[PDB]
């Protein structure tokens, strides 16, 4: 193959999934098929058990594949689909060895970390590189392995030594290593503090890995003499230090690395057979109006919501101003303790120019969210309720239209005589790549969808609308295959008031914003009546 | 509780697992009851998968735990009787937080190696320690660990890590650490080096623990000088600088810990509430007279049965010559490549007292076992089969006696027309303690086992004797409780011929040899005749 | 220039200097003119301070540097003439680098240890390698840098960091390095344990130098299996893991290096454009007749002297019978206390064939070496007296010659009326290469150096023989230039008794004994009297 690593070096959160994602949409520019893998030193198998306040915003792949949200960044700079395995952690990869352990396919020899490990992680990494993941079944010709966590703690280890023997396994022309540092500036100081980059670096090779190129992640630009500390310090050429720096947009990010000449640099380092991103964030740079949306959420868990909002705003031309509502705060609970919080979720809700209901579990802030919907009916600001944000739009209907007062979810209140909302698990969870039918051309959503008779979204549910009171409420626009599940609903007689059951946010792109978010933003800013003419 | 750790320094084999044994009989002679826990930095669940070429003789206890020798070394050390998870390893550890963590106990939180991994190992500890494994149900009052291997391996970390962490948990008079280290004696040198003590117990500390005491592996005594630059490099008092060196039986390896003062120093350290030795050791170096006994093998992989018959000759107060004889070198086939092999091979069996046919599976050695027990019978000489060794007298048999030339197993020849045993699962592997009812008084083996009724012993099998073949067949005087498989056979008109079709050396103790191995020793001299009388 | 670095990794002792010296010596018979370095991780500015139980045998140099023995074992298998800089030091450099930074010549920046140490390091080794210490004028082809000690030790940290640096500032064609290992092979396991070299190189990988080769100090050679394992964990090719195993002599050692391919390794690996070793084995391993030798001595200490009488005996075709003798138990008070020791010590001196008596300093064993001296008058045995030795004859003359029973040194007994050889420093030590003169043609000392008129040998004394008392005095037939200090003597009436003031071991080869050692045992087995014919 054509391999990349990339190695985080002091801290996370330093946007070394930007730049790995960069470094694949570069690549990319370059007429290469890539893939990409996102190793994660954790014990879980998958993500699809965390509490979003830890690693937030659990993105689902095609194949039900609940991994971290890395995987939506390379899915939305790259042209690209992931499967699960994409998703490497330590839980999985011991669970392979432990599983192939007691099969005996070790054939009855000593199995331990090293080799037998490093082995199944090169495995692994030879497997998913080869997978055509990119919109054509064509074979990826580089993989960029993005590394999560800090390099040398006790979890990284293993990979690293992996990734040690795998630049002799494959030669030194399929194999290269970018180094994502920090180079913090402190209040305490003034001076950019090259320190823990030498450390970090001086690490990695204790490891066994050389950076190929050190990535600084400053705030404001390197100065000369700190770039050239680097390039001393980590013993490596300066053409190899890049910094990436603050900047006006994300767009900018691939730009900055271009300039920095990683390009050229990965051509000949590989021997390797952007102009959109100019667009976009001088179009960016440029948005003069403003939108202005309300997000009532609960738990970054958000991060592919925010993100799918902002494509529809570059799309639209507005800027995007999101009011983040916890709507526990708008319960009238809250008004009793800390009025405050109350009447500041009240005045950012009522002051928005359309509203999103995200996905989630759980009761906390169900009855804020059943509120923030009934508030979108009878002040008709444009609704967009996705996952149970939909159920809850069939609960703020029921409660107030059929006059079903009661009407709950089984989740938040199983003792309702009109559970409008029930359990319904796949005949486990509705998780991954389903398709719906439009019913219909009585919906907007269809139209927004290019009048389409079908589209395939990704689920993450075990409830659904309920059947049998289905005869009563609303109107269902989107069903699954089997008739048997509602997937999208609009209401009638509203600018734009439409339920998604899926996560519309996952197959968003710059290029192309999912419709139910572009009709949103089209809708609170009154330019959906120009769409649709 | 009270814990000892004892932890590796330069490499294994340096007789760790003996040390950690000796201190437990140090502690049980101070009337403390005292439990074991083996650590095994390896991914296996069980050793119970192992080519004994590779940490050779898996232990079976009365669970079923196919255990590493050491658990053995426990239990002869010791008066104890363990269990299963007394053998800690990764693979056991791994699998027990991803299958917590599956289950969601971990509250949808992050799992990784510090904390998860390093609590469950304390919790392991914890439970373990607490089991009355010992011959009465009194709880252990001090429980001695041995982390395998070496520390500063990668796989060793994680418990080192855990001990780190434990000696805060516990107090400090409830945790105490030993480590074993080597001082090579070079023949490029002739000096002790120290160096690698130094660098070991540098190392230890680096990852958080300290020597309690320095258990130096000497090969010839350490020199004063040797001993205080220990002392000094290991940051250590002199008195906690202990040499194990080269002594002529193991019988001396506690007398030299009690010497060195370790006793007084684990009294004091732990603040807690070897005369049988003095005289094993001492009736050991007097034994003039000696017996001479083929074990007939294939594959350390025989340690136990190696010590059940030192066990036999102390009693019988014979020295004992083991002719080890590699069975595939008594084949005819060995003859026509290697006449050599073959010619010592068995000029070594049939100069021999008496015969042992130990356990084991597959197709190598098994016409040479034949051969030997053959051999056995035709020249009158004393046999006793262990396991397989039981199974091959009834193929030996059925082929001369009752003229069934072609008769094997359906594990070595399955298209035979007389398979005398055949595989016969439980109603599973015949694994861990059974009951063994002795069918009658016609047994010299039954008055072995002191004219008992019934024995309870270790079983490793899925083959048994054929019930139809068995109306032909040589007197089944051990059959199991529901006289489904036969478990002891006894050959009429020899002076001991028996195979037992369990693992009679895993209850083997110094002060009570297993009587099959008792028996054979007592033949082989012509003692039994004494004995029996 | 083309370097080989060769580090030590779980021992000192294991022979990395006679490592060093072969590749040195297999280097020369390719034609390359070569130079060699040690470097001792010790703050001593050269060994010219070690009370000789610790670094042994200070060798010295022709510039007066008193350096560790492997810059005599580089002398003797290569034909090279060393400086006092081929020994650098920890002292030596911070030292310079101090000097360097008082001076100013840091331009007023901060001095650290990396860079400025690690860069000192890489200028003494380009400096040193330049030097032609070859016995011609061409400059070193290539140069064979020994780092003293094991990896990983505090005070090799700076070396290794050096090394790591150099390996990029000259080319990898330039820059090779070879870690020289212990594969023990306990008492307590049987095995050849890999586990510290894995462990050894994986330290050695995390200060960023590989193995290009891996040598192996081997007892007994490893098995295949063993060098696989090596080849494995240690991440290189077979071809390049090597065992040097124990052989009969020190002239195999080369011989079993080219026979495990480092000669065609270092060819190809370095790109470079023994005959008399396998005769030198061959010519030990089948000399039947023997020579004994008393060497009485205070302190591997008479490293130097040792070899030169092994030299001198394969030269007369006999084996050496080295009869160690402290000077102490010679002494008439360890009679009183010890009557076994001064009984074994004279029974060991009266057997000898003849007697050296080596240099030192300090009143130990002082009236021991004067009796040992009035031994060898009286019963006529061969006596060669080395600096030390030569003066405490002048004692032992005058004593019992003379009359004078008082005569002793000023170092030992300054109140003496016949101070016989006083204090005589160099209007400092008598340190390095002077030019003796033989003073006359009456000596048999002058033949056996050629019938030459003078000889420069290497010194190392304050002292020197009383010119006032010498009138009196037993024929001084070497003298310095000057005629004021007597560096020869020769006693009448007696087969071989001389005293030389001089070291003659230091410039003692396989293909050239010094010839007082030569002389001394061709007297001791008569045979002088063939060659002064
Ligand atoms: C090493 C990274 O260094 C730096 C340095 N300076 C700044 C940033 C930076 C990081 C994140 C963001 C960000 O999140 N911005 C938003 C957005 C819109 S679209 C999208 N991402 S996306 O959908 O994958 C699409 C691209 C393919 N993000 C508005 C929410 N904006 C700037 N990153
Ligand atoms: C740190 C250890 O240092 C040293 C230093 N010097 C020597 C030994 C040493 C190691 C093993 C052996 C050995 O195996 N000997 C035999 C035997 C008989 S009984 C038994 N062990 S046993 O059944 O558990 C019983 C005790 C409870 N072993 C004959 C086979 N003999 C000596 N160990
Ligand atoms: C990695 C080394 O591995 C092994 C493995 N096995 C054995 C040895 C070994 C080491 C030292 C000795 C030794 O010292 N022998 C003597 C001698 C005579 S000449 C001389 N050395 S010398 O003068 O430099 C001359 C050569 C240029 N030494 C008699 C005193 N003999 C064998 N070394
Ligand atoms: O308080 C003091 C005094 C002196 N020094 C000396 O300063 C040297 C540099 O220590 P720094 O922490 O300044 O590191 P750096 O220059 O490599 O990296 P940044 O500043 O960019 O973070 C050290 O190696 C030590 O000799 C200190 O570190 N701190
Ligand atoms: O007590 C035990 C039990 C098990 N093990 C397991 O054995 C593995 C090998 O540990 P070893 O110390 O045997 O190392 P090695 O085979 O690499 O080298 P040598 O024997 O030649 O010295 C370890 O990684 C661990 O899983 C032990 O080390 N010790
Ligand atoms: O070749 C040389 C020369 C000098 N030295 C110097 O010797 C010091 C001691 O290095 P050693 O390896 O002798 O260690 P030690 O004395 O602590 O332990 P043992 O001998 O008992 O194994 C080192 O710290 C270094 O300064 C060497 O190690 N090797
Ligand atoms: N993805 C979500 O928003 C989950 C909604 C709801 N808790 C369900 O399980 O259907
Ligand atoms: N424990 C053994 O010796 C095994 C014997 C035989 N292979 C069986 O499975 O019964
Ligand atoms: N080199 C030696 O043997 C020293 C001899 C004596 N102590 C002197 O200084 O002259
Ligand atoms: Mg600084
Ligand atoms: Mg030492
Ligand atoms: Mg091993």
């Amino acid at each position: 193959m054509k391999y990349i690593l990339v190695t985080g070096g002091v801290i996370s959160g330093i946007g070394k999934g930007i730049i790995a994602s960069s470094v694949g949409t570069i690549l990319k520019s370059c007429g290469l098929h890539v893939t990409s893998i996102k190793i994660d030193p954790y014990i879980n198998i998958d993500a699809g058990t965390f509490s979003p306040y830890e690693h937030g915003e659990v993105f689902v792949l095609d194949d039900g594949g609940e991994v971290d949200l890395d995987l939506g960044n390379y899915e939305r700079f790259l042209d690209i689909r992931l499967t699960k395995d994409n998703n490497l952690t330590t839980g999985k990869i011991y669970q392979y060895v432990i599983n192939k352990e007691r099969k005996g396919d070790y054939l009855g020899k000593t199995v331990q970390v090293v080799p037998h490990i490093t082995d199944a992680i090169q495995e692994w990494v030879m497997r998913q590189a080869l997978i055509p993941v990119d919109e054509d079944g064509l074979e990826p010709q580089v993989c960029v392995i993005e590394l999560g966590g800090t390099v040398g703690d006790i979890e990284s280890m293993p990979f690293i030594e992996a990734f040690r023997q795998f630049q002799f396994k494959v030669k030194r022309e399929n194999f290269c290593n970018i180094h994502v540092s920090l180079v913090p500036q402190p209040s305490s100081t003034g001076e950019q503090k090259t320190k823990p980059t030498q450390n970090s670096v001086r690490e990695l090779r204790g490891l066994g890995l050389s950076p190929d190129l050190v990535v600084c992640r400053c705030s404001n630009p390197l100065d000369t003499s700190v770039k050239e500390k680097i390039s001393m310090f980590c013993h490596v050429e300066p053409e190899q230090v890049i910094c990436v720096h603050d900047v006006s947009s994300i767009y900018r990010v691939p730009l900055l690395l271009e300039e920095q000449g990683v390009v050229d640099y990965f051509l000949r380092r590989l021997d390797l057979p952007l102009m959109k991103w100019k667009e976009m964030a001088d179009r960016y740079d440029r948005l003069l109006e403003t939108c202005s949306i309300a997000l009532v959420g609960k738990y970054d868990s958000y991060a592919s919501v925010i993100k799918a909002l902002e494509h529809s705003a570059l799309a639209i031309n507005h800027k995007l101003e999101i009011k983040y509502i916890d709507s526990a705060d708008l319960e009238p609970i809250t008004s009793q303790e800390e009025p405050v919080r109350y009447h500041e979720a009240w005045q950012k809700l009522c002051s928005a120019h359309g509203v999103l209901v995200p996905g989630g579990f759980g009761v906390r802030g169900t009855e804020g969210k059943i509120q923030a919907i009934a508030w979108a009916r009878n002040q008709k600001k444009p609704f967009l309720g996705v996952c149970l944000g939909m159920q809850l739009a069939v609960v703020e209907f029921s409660r107030n239209v059929l006059g079903w007062q009661d009407a709950n979810s089984t989740e938040f209140d199983p003792t309702t005589s009109h559970p409008v909302v029930v359990d319904m698990p796949e005949h486990t969870m509705r998780l991954g790549k389903r398709r719906t039918l439009f019913q219909t051309k009585n919906s907007v959503m269809r139209k927004l969808y290019g009048d389409a008779d079908y589209l395939e979204e990704r689920h993450r549910h075990r409830f659904e609308v309920n059947p049998v009171w289905k005869k009563c409420l609303l109107k269902f626009v989107g069903q699954d295959v089997e008739g048997e599940r509602m997937e999208i609903v609009e209401l009638e007689d509203h600018p734009f008031f439409v339920g998604v059951q899926y996560h519309p946010e996952f197959l968003s792109r710059p290029i192309k914003p999912s419709p139910p978010y572009f009709g949103l933003l089209l809708a609170s800013v009154g330019r959906l009546s120009h769409y649709l003419q």
